[PDB]
């Protein structure tokens, strides 16, 4: 090509494992290599063969970026778009260090997690843009740094996805034949047609992050990218990827992702998945295929010992081979495609309940409040929505992906979304036993209708008959989406219009929480004066209810804030952000550049309902005191892996992640309660056609008492200022004014200085 | 788009400017109009005066070697023979001179000196002997030098000709006499030049000449982008007025306004000459600029502007405590002007001197296989009619030495032809100094100075003179002027049968040219029978008495070549000169920064001499390169500044400031005593670079057989930048800059990397 594969050298942590995974790929004759390069069948999502000889075992590559997927004695951690709403880098570490614990301590070697930039969010509409985190470059950056180096630092492999531009569910097509049908005979997968500038500045920059955490592998994704599909696409894979961030590490399929066996092998490709798992209906391009490409001369030998070069070094640098993981004892392929039983352990540690709890605490999003929260000791409370409760036929009914429940099923408390990101739950504290408990501890009466108030008898009279006389009525909505499809419009799921209709039809007192996966539609209900709070809870885990009462009753104070924007209309977003067409080669044109999600918003002038990082708490904060520490720099030292990143200023001893300069602020506790606080700062850089403003920088306060002042430090890197030169092929820091600006949202920017190089 | 900055008197001359300010806030706008464009004199221009106020008219001369067409002066030589000498003090002491005798002869304002335009984009340039180097650095030193001479004797400087003006053909100046309009027939040629290309190249001596202190600045008669410079709002409001910071005036040349009202708000201050030369030449103002500001088309306010910038001069260098005497010689000439001449001489002792030690530190020597020094030859035989008088009188070919006849024997070649020419005192011939040395050792000598093709006999004289010589000498020359470039590089007159001649019948030929540029000798350059070759340029009145003593070895030679001297006219630029019929012609600087050397060096061509390439009577070994990164210092002593602006400007700050020196050692390592011009070049890193780039030159005087001596080169931060034209500053770029210092753009024996 245009574009070589440069070998993996294992950069700068990864030294010793690299030199150890090379003597022994050294060693392997050409059936072993394509034996660990290809998936085999096992109980786990991936296996890569074993190296029986060598004593290189099979490797278990496990779903998913909440937790080990279709595995019992495990927890339901809160989902990536949780945490994101926190915006707490100890609670982004936290969670993946815990779920990290419980992928070692089940067998996996190779977790396939986290979720750092494919999705990032082009569109509101995606089904899966839930498992990623914030629909900001930068912001997804952090979280996705820390969400690797939790999980690295627990026993596990990470497989960071998905490579790239990966931003819509339909027409993903992946590869399948099955039954005598082959998606190869009806439509190509959706291709992103990404300028260079874009594919830089904006889809590249938490990958970057994710490699400096260092990521151990990155799954390439469904969709192709300017015509060439992700996983054989040169340029991205063996020059953005393998030499531009330098990553040191294996390339995964996703599963189908892999089209053909020649170009995939040439063009970057690692590892083929599943191979023979899922009855090899997802294509099998590889295994004895690729032998006799290695062997008929066509495939360099040499090309294939660097692809398991990179599958071992994960293996020797953590220690799995004098540590090895314990046996992988669950089916979570499933009867009739495996028919295997499943053994049991549980792995739930103490701490972890706590934890899931704290992450739903620190999150829940209050959007509207008129003064009914927080509730003192009402006496007569009334609950609406079956996401107040149980699923009606088990938590985990809808299986191993949860994803099988019949459309109209009353599937509770929406926890986690669906498919290959979900988990299973041990239990659900359900919000209406946290609410009942504390109904009780206050003498109170409370009463629920969790049925469909559209199709069951007495529906509708029970509810017109019981809110009149309670003092608060609480709403529980929902909307569940999943892989594989995008949400066809904002429409709450279920019933959920009509239960808001007949709420406000009988109470004056109605508290709004939604449980979702992405921006819903309440433009009906939510400027009507009955509706007197609304909170946005996302996707909260097992620990639904007993993280949300705490809040609503004041025991702390809301303090998450908005990791998307939540326009008025999807109308107002990038226009085109779901192409759907029968076409046989689909095309998603990026012409709108970097300005997604609130750029979008901010260049062409249109005002969201709620704001990219709006959060009300119960008191209010008051800003001052703006500095830039222009003697506050400092070299990059602590990454764990560097990239090759060009940038104009290098010269021997220099770093585009160096800091250059610290800016700080004050906030003061300025209402009547104690409250967190999340400071955020944003960059606007100079050049043209540049964002009116990007996120740069944010830092949470906990628990600034009534009065009290605190410090917010905000440490600037050369990056953060920097843009991508089309021309040359290099990051650089603009000359002309930037605008640094500070505040508590997106547009609520009350500090604001100038800064030049 | 580009509005016109107000005078402010900058940094030297913010007294003068005050002075100014006050004078003009008192004139009505009739005198406004009189001062801002010419009327008649005995001058090439003259404003008017603002007799109520008591400032006179002003007396504008030409040209580059001295005033134009006064009697009782000397003839300097021209710009290219000072650059040949690579020596500093002689472009002081040269500009000096030249302003001492118009300012004794009554001149208010030198049109002098040339800097940078032409700079040299084709050596075929007929008028590129007026200026010095065909490089920037080069002619920005020369540059400096030359307005700080003139300025330092009582002359005011209109330093030309901004900007890009690359080619006499098309020039196209506004001319309208007897019914036909240029306007009518061809518009000037266009110089395209893009941003990089303009900073880095045309605009680096100009820049210079504004930190010397140049009083005004003269826009040229090309366009540039298809706009007249003369009323280019981004050449002179914005590139000038703003990034150079030009505090002064410009003044159109002669026919190079094309309009009235556009002109006034791009930027121009003076129209020349105004009523001067029949008003042929266009007259925009005057009484029609009056009329423009009565009724309101022409600002009052921008127009007093104009007049702030002409009078800053006049007060900034005491005209008015101590006025020029009068003017006394009409320099335009009869019928266009019939008034008397009157007398003054302003010779004084040591100008010619300075005339002859100029002529003898030029003279560069090309090839010699060792017949000079000349000993005590018995012998000599000389031809050409270079060697001796014009046959008509030095003077004869009038007061632009451009109205001989195309046969005419001119003697020696001794300045150019066009408005930067000089009447001369006298010549002192090459064949009468040879043939005073000649008579010192007893020996003949014989000269066969007629046309060699057309009178009849010389063939046969020349046959029968020359086979018993000790050594001929054969005397060439190359007349070009303003007005045309050359057609090619062919010797003048019967140059080229003359050396057929010579080496023909005899064996040991000294070839000796004086030229305007570059000329064709491939025919005998490689012929043994031509045992030297020197370059004398245009010495002035002092051509025999300067070459004699170094080809005799009284001084070794020590000039340089200030351009290159390619094998072809097909090895330089491509489309140096347009020659089109087309209404609007236009001539695309595509080559960028690469004219004369370093376009040989980036297309691989080897030149016959390259650019800094002489030889001497001894030889020189280089040595012991040192960069001194502590020896640095802030920009003191410049006249005036710029307002150039560059990425690490703080508060205190300057693009001139030296940011470190380097050094050599040289060695004098033959059998004979020398002078060496050392040189310096850096490579500059980035995208379509040169390899390299003149950034100083040095000249060690008269070194002993055995002795060492130190070579010092100021590196400043101009001098190691970049124009970003994406930034719209200069830069530093990062990278390795490799810095070589040597005898010759290709002789570069020591080499050193610089990182920042
Ligand atoms: C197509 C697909 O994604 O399959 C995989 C298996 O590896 C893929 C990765 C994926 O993350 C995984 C494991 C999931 O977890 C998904 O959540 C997931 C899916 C999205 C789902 O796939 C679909 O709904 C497909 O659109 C659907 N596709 C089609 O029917 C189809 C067939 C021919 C041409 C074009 C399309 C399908 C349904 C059932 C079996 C295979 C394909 C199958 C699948 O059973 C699950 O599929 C299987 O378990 C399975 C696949 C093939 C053979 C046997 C079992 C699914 C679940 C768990 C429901
Ligand atoms: C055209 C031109 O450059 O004229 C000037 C006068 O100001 C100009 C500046 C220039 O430096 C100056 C003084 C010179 O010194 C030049 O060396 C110089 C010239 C270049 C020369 O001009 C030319 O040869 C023109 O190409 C020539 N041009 C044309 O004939 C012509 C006519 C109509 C349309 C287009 C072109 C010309 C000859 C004679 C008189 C006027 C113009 C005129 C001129 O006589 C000299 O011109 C005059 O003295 C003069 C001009 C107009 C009327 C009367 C006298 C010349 C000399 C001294 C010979
Ligand atoms: C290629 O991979 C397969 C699957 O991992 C290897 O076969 C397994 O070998 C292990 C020992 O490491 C046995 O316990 C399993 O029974 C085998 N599984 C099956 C399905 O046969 C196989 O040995 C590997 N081949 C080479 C050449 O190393
Ligand atoms: C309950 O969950 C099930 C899945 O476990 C949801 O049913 C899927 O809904 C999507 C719409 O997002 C359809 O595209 C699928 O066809 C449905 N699956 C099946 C197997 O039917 C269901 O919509 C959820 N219930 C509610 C009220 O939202
Ligand atoms: C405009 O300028 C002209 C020409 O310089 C001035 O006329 C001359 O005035 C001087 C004194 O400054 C006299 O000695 C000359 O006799 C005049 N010459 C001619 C040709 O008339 C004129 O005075 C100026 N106009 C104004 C308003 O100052
Ligand atoms: C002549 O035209 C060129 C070509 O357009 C001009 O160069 C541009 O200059 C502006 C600054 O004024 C830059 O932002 C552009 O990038 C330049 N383009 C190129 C190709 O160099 C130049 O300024 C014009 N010169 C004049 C005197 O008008
Ligand atoms: C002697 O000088 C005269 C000028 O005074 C030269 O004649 C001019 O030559 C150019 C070509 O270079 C012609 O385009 C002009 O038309 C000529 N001028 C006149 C007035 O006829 C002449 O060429 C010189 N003699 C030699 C031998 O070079
Ligand atoms: C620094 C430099 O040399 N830049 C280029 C320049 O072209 C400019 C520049 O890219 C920018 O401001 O955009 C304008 C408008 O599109 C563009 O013209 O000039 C030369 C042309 O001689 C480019 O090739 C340079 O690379
Ligand atoms: C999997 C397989 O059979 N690959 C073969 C390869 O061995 C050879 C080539 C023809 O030389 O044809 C390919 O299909
Ligand atoms: C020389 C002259 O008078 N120019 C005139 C100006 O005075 C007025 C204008 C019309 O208002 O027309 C211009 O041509
Ligand atoms: C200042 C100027 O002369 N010209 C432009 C200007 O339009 C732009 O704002 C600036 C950025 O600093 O750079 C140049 O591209
Ligand atoms: C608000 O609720 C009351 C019943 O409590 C009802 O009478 C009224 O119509 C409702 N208002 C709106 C705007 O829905
Ligand atoms: C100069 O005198 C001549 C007569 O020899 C005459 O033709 C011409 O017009 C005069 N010139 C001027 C400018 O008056
Ligand atoms: C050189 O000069 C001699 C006369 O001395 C002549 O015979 C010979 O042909 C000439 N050689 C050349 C190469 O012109
Ligand atoms: O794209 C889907 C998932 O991200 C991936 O992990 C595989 O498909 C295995 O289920
Ligand atoms: O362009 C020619 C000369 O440089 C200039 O000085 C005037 O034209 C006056 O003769």
């Amino acid at each position: 090509t245009q574009w070589p594969a440069p070998l993996a050298n294992g950069g700068k942590s990864w030294a010793s494992a690299f030199k150890k995974a090379k003597a022994t790929v050294t060693e392997m004759t050409v059936e072993e290599l394509a034996n660990i390069t290809s998936g085999v069948i096992g109980l786990c999502s991936g296996v890569t063969g074993a190296v029986t000889r060598l004593g290189i075992p099979e490797f278990c590559l496990q779903d998913g970026p909440i937790g080990p997927r279709g595995v019992h004695g495990s927890s339901q951690f809160p989902a990536g778009l949780t945490v994101a709403a926190t915006w707490d880098r100890t609670l982004m570490y936290a969670r993946a260090r815990g779920m990290g614990q419980e992928f070692h301590d089940q067998g996996v070697h190779l977790a396939l997690a986290p979720v750092t930039g494919g999705p990032l969010g082009r569109t509101p509409l995606n089904g899966r843009g839930w498992e990623g985190t914030f629909a900001d470059p930068y912001a997804c950056g952090e979280a996705s740094y820390l969400s690797v180096k939790g999980l690295t630092d627990a026993g596990v492999a990470t497989v960071s996805k998905h490579w790239i531009a990966y931003e819509q569910e339909t027409s993903r097509n992946l590869y399948i034949d099955i039954d005598g049908v082959s998606q190869a005979d009806i439509q190509l997968p959706i291709s992103s047609n990404v300028d260079d500038l874009t594919m830089h500045e904006l889809y590249m920059w938490s990958f970057a992050e994710a490699v400096r955490a260092g990521t151990n592998h990155i799954m390439c994704s469904y969709n192709r990218i300017n015509n060439t599909h992700s996983c054989s696409n040169a340029k991205g894979l063996n020059q953005l990827l393998k030499t531009e961030l330098n990553f040191q590490g294996g390339v995964v399929s996703d599963w189908g992702g892999q089209w053909d066996s020649v170009p995939a092998a040439e063009n970057g490709l690692d590892v083929a998945m599943p191979g023979k798992g899922f009855l090899g209906a997802l294509g099998d391009f590889w295994g004895a295929t690729l032998v006799e490409l290695i062997n008929n001369g066509t495939v360099s030998e040499d090309l294939v010992r660097d692809k398991a070069v990179r599958i071992l070094t994960g293996y020797y640098y953590l220690g799995q081979d004098t540590n090895p993981p314990p046996p992988f004892v669950y089916n979570t392929i499933g009867a009739p495609t495996l028919n295997a039983t499943s053994g049991y352990r549980n792995v739930r540690k103490p701490g972890t309940a706590e934890l899931i709890k704290e992450i739903g605490s620190a999150s829940v999003t209050l959007l509207k409040n008129t003064g009914s929260l927080p509730l003192k000791h009402p006496q007569r409370i009334a609950v609406l929505g079956n996401d107040a409760t149980y699923n009606v036929l088990g938590p985990n009914a809808c299986g191993l992906a949860n994803s099988a429940c019949d459309i109209d099923n009353l599937n509770g408390t929406l926890t986690t979304g669906g498919g290959s990101g979900s988990a299973l739950s041990p239990y659900t504290i359900t919000p209406l036993e946290a609410l009942q408990k504390r109904a009780i501890e206050d003498n109170a009466e409370i009463a629920a209708v969790v049925a469909n108030s559209n199709t069951t008898t007495g529906a509708e009279d029970a509810i017109a008959a019981l809110l009149p006389d309670a003092d608060v009525t609480f709403v529980f909505l929902n909307r569940y989406s999943e892989e594989g499809a995008d949400a066809p419009d904002f429409s709450l799921g279920g019933d959920g219009d009509n239960l808001m209709d007949l709420a406000v039809t009988y109470s004056s007192n109605v508290v709004v929480v939604i449980h979702t996966t992405g921006v819903v539609d309440i433009e009906k209900w939510a400027d009507n004066p009955n509706v007197t709070a609304i909170l946005v809870a996302y996707l909260p885990g097992q620990e639904a209810g007993n993280s949300l009462v705490p809040v609503l009753y004041g025991d702390v104070a809301p303090s998450g804030k908005l990791p998307w924007t939540w326009g008025k209309s999807i109308d107002d977003y990038v226009p085109n952000g779901v192409v759907y067409t029968d076409a046989y080669s689909p095309q998603s044109n990026f012409t709108e550049g970097v300005f997604i999600d609130y750029r979008w918003f901010d260049k062409m002038g249109i005002t969201p309902r709620y704001e990219f990082g709006f959060g009300l708490s119960y008191t209010t904060f008051t800003y001052s005191n703006l500095i830039v520490d222009h003697g506050r720099w400092a070299k990059d030292y602590s990454s764990v892996m560097e990239t090759a990143e060009p940038f104009a200023e290098w010269d021997g001893t220099n770093s585009l992640y160096d800091v250059i300069f610290t800016v700080f602020a004050t906030i003061t506790n300025t209402g009547n309660l104690t409250g967190s606080e999340v400071a955020q700062l944003y960059i606007s850089i100079p050049g043209d056609n540049q964002p009116v403003r990007q996120l740069r920088g944010f830092d949470k306060i906990k628990d600034l008492p009534v009065g009290d002042s605190a410090v917010v430090t905000f440490p600037i890197r050369r990056k953060d200022v920097s843009s991508w030169s089309v021309v040359d092929q290099l990051w650089y820091v603009p000359n002309g004014d930037f605008l640094i600006s500070v505040g508590g949202s997106s547009r609520d920017l009350p500090l604001n200085t100038t800064w030049t190089p």
